[PDB]
């Protein structure tokens, strides 16, 4: 039942999805802002323009994971307000910003958890083809060293990258998120040079740093399991498998990429010599995981790559956007503590979306997600009780925001977010982790 008295508890959010204040203080413009704002790429016509004005309103922010009793907070810097034009000078004013408001997380006992990229290209990087080019790799990497040597005196836990696995696929493959290009070379080519300015940027880091830090990559995971297991079900969970998880953390363990993905890539697979190989095994100090959902693969010969679709099960649990399957988050932690290197592992972001809505009483009557958290913490003491080296646990999020090709519509948060005044309002879930957490 009880968690260890030093685990770390948190919300996570990112800059492009809270911060609004899109041209303030010398902020450049992302990938984001040009993606959101053509016409048909947002589901609801929003933008991160305003968002949750957390870039003015992060106080409110800290006087939230306050009220829940949290001792972390999982948040982004945003490139384009270090660097506005990706590489060259850096905007003092955009370093000062977020200095400050690490010393209030700190004023406020909470550990700050920060993530260096979450989505957030440069736009005059993407102009020159973005994580499609090495020389992006290279100036990710200038971009960590700077802000590690203004804020690492006081920030020790740092993640390179958020999930490349949508940079990558989403952004340059199925054309969903930005920059919103379709071709699966480019996609490949983008999961290349995400890896390969990860790596550069943890040596950079390492060297820029005023005292030891711990660091690490945050990847979204998605444990797969054959419909049936026929050779063709259980080949299509195994492509599928290696199509968002193997291809990340094979590398990053020193493996090489997995040969089964590179043979079914064929022509489209990047090149990728044994020297980048080295970098992008870059020893890490913990993995962050970001755990939704399963896949229950069917083999789908006709469909694009990797030729698996998912087979529905109406008899779980849906929520706005996902179905539910708690069990996965132990199977997939089970598996990483087994048969990787990486520890210890922190879960870096778990959440889901609702229809939530202000009820005549004030409150957010959010149950299902309640029971979300709770049944993915038991689950959790699961996986502790097997050995598996679990040091925190985020949730997605601390408050409702924009929420990428789906914009302000599909609310994550724990605290409801009015976009309208921007007053923000815990969840009744929000105020279950907060009983929960103090009573741990
Ligand atoms: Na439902």
């Amino acid at each position: 039942e009880r968690f260890p008295a030093d685990f770390v508890w948190g919300a996570a959010t990112a800059a492009y999805q809270i911060e609004g204040a899109v041209r303030e203080d010398g902020r450049g413009v992302s990938i984001w802002d040009t993606f959101s704002h053509t016409p048909g790429k947002i589901a609801d016509g929003t933008t991160g323009d305003v968002a949750c004005d957390s870039y003015h309103r992060y106080g409110e922010d800290i006087g939230l994971l306050n009220a829940l009793g949290m001792n972390a907070y999982r948040f982004s810097i945003a490139w384009p307000r270090i660097v506005p034009l990706g590489a060259g000078p850096i905007n003092q004013a955009g370093l000062d910003h977020y200095s400050r408001m690490v010393d209030a997380l700190l004023g406020a006992g909470l550990q700050p958890f920060v993530t260096l990229y979450h989505w957030d290209l440069p736009q005059p990087l993407e102009d020159r083809l973005g994580w499609g080019s090495r020389a992006t790799a290279t100036v990710f990497a200038e971009y960590a060293d700077i802000v590690v040597r203004q804020l690492g005196d006081r920030v020790t836990h740092w993640a390179t990258l958020n999930e490349p696995w949508c940079s990558a696929m989403l952004g340059y493959y199925l054309g969903v998120h930005a920059p919103g290009h379709t071709d699966l070379k480019r996609g490949l080519e983008a999961s290349h040079n995400l890896l390969l300015g990860h790596g550069l940027a943890v040596q950079a880091m390492r060297a820029a740093a005023p005292q030891p830090l711990q660091i690490g990559i945050v990847l979204g995971l998605t444990p797969t399991y054959p419909a049936s297991d026929s050779p063709e079900d259980v080949a299509a969970a195994r492509r599928f498998d290696g199509f968002v998880n193997r291809w990340f953390l094979d590398p990053l363990a020193g493996r090489g990429y997995p040969q089964d993905m590179l043979d079914y890539y064929g022509a489209a697979a990047p090149q990728a010599n044994p020297e980048d190989l080295t970098q992008i095994a870059a020893p890490l100090d913990w993995l962050g995981v970001n755990y939704y959902e399963r896949m229950r693969a069917v083999d789908a010969p006709d469909a694009s790559l990797p030729q698996a679709q998912r087979l529905d099960d109406p008899d779980l649990p849906h929520t706005a956007d996902r179905e539910v399957y708690p069990e996965g988050l132990y199977d997939i932690l089970l598996r990483l503590h087994n048969d990787y290197p990486f520890r210890p592992l922190y879960i870096t972001e778990n959440g889901c979306a609702l229809h939530d809505e202000i009820a005549e009483d004030g409150g957010i009557h959010d149950g299902q997600r309640q029971a979300f958290f709770e049944a993915h913490l038991a689950q959790l003491q699961r996986a502790l009780a097997a050995g598996v080296p679990l040091k925190g646990y985020f949730a997605w999020s601390l408050l409702d925001n924009f929420e990428w090709a789906m914009g302000l519509s599909m609310r994550y948060g724990i605290c409801y977010t009015n976009f309208e005044t921007l007053e923000r309002r815990i969840k009744d879930s929000g105020y279950w982790l907060r009983d929960f957490i103090a009573g741990q």
